[PDB]
């Protein structure tokens, strides 16, 4: 233990993981050189995420401009979070998600049908599939944009190191503002003539007198669109990667496609698309007996918690057959901010992997030109994943 910050960056995962392990052991609550605090143990990550009074999700809590963006449900605390969550959950329903299955399968099947035997999984499927699905769910037209989220890439590639930096707020707003404005216009068109698409549902939604204005509906639809440009794109790459490291599971899921949901849960634990979540202390508190001051940022390492042997047995072992006494998925968060889109992600990744197996039996990652381009910061995964099918319906005698 020395007072010289490293943090292996995300790009070297094995080194990140060895660091996390040692911190879990020796420094479970750590303050970095920017005065940002880090929480590494499973039970402590849980404490933090649950306790919204002490640990607020409003980053703008500190900054002199009390600007909580309306309808940014992940950046809003009780009691307003509660009423907001109720309004959106009433538009964004299981039924609404589940009816998507046939379209999810149609799109996935057509995109793969054209891929050849050697392609980029991200450009071919992992990116265009959720973009298409989420737009259609929201009731938007098909978009012209596609470079693996030109704007969503800019977002995750933000000029950032010190999260205390006030500029950062502006750099984010710079990217999102054009997109939020475009959605605000779409919401106003649906307010005029509502359909059954999700934007119409959002605009008509009302729970205990609380309705979304076009500000809030546009903001929240923007978040949803962003979720669809990034999350499945990262998870599905992580799934193929991991299965490529334990390839016996390709054959097992081919024989019993009902094993697929469990593969997805396991990769979620093993490689969470989002390894860290962020909170701000609203008051002097302590974690693990470590005193933390008011008004500072706190990062909760979901990646650490997931590899913490006190939470799981043999935690670095990739094992889909691991029954869990109360399978609750920390990679989708913990508490009242628990992932609203969890069913949709589970559905898209299940259908995706099903369709990969049905056409190809298996894919392997292709490192025959370069090593993978990992995300350097926000998410845990790769920007591209060139793959190779050994088998496919194209092969002839
Ligand atoms: C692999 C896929 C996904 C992962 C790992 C994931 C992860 C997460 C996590 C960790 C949180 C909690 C954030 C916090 O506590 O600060 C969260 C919240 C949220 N996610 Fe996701 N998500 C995924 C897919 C999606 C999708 C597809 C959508 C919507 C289309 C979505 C929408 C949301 C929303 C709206 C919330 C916040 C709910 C609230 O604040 O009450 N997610 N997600
Ligand atoms: C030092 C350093 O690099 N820090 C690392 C960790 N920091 C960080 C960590 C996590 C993070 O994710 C925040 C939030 C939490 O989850 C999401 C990502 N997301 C999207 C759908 N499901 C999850 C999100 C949830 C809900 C909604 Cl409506 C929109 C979004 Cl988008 O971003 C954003 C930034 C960034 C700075």
């Amino acid at each position: 233990l020395t007072t010289i910050d490293e943090v292996p960056g995300m790009a070297d995962e094995t080194a990140l993981l060895d660091w996390l392990g040692t911190m879990r052991e020796k420094q479970p609550v750590w303050q970095d050189r920017y005065g940002v605090w880090h929480v590494f143990r499973h039970a402590d990550v849980q404490t933090v995420l649950r306790d919204t009074a002490t640990f607020s999700s409003d980053p703008t809590r500190v900054i002199e401009g009390a600007s909580p963006t309306p309808g940014m449900i992940h950046e809003i605390d009780p009691p307003e979070h509660r009423a907001l969550r109720k309004v959106v959950s009433s538009a964004f329903t299981p039924r609404t998600i589940s009816d998507l299955e046939p379209r999810i399968r149609d799109v996935t099947r057509s995109l793969l049908a054209d891929a050849g035997e050697s392609f980029d999984l991200v450009d071919v499927l992992a990116f265009p599939l959720p973009v298409t699905i989420v737009a259609e769910l929201l009731g938007l037209p098909p978009m012209d944009h596609e470079q693996f989220g030109d704007w969503s890439g800019a977002l995750v590639d933000i000029q950032m190191d010190d999260p205390t930096d006030p500029a950062l707020a502006e750099r984010i707003a710079d990217v999102l503002n054009p997109l939020t404005a475009y959605l605000k216009a779409r919401c106003a068109e649906r307010r005029a003539d509502p359909g059954d698409d999700l934007i119409s549902r959002l605009v008509l939604a009302e729970v205990d007198g609380r309705a979304l204005d076009d500000e809030e509906a546009a903001n929240f639809s923007t978040a949803l669109l962003l979720a669809g440009h990034i999350t499945t794109t990262v998870l599905l790459g992580n799934i193929v990667r991991t299965l490529d490291e334990h390839p016996a599971h390709w054959d097992a899921a081919a024989e019993d496609p009902g094993r697929i949901p469990a593969i997805v849960e396991e990769v979620l634990r093993y490689r969470p698309p989002f390894p860290q979540m962020q909170r701000t202390t609203t008051k002097a508190t302590e974690v693990a007996g470590v005193p933390i001051p008011a008004d500072v940022m706190v990062n909760t390492w979901v990646l650490s918690a997931n590899r913490d042997s006190d939470a799981h047995d043999d935690p670095d072992r990739f094992d889909p057959s691991r029954k869990s006494g109360g399978a609750a998925q920390l990679s989708f968060g913990h508490g009242v901010h628990f992932c609203l889109g969890a069913p949709l992600a589970r559905l898209e990744n299940r259908v995706a992997l099903e369709e990969i197996i049905a056409r190809f039996g298996r894919l392997t990652v292709d490192r025959d030109d370069e090593r993978l381009r990992h995300f350097e910061q926000i998410v845990l995964g790769t920007r591209h994943l060139p793959v190779l099918a050994g088998s496919s319906p194209r092969q002839s005698a």
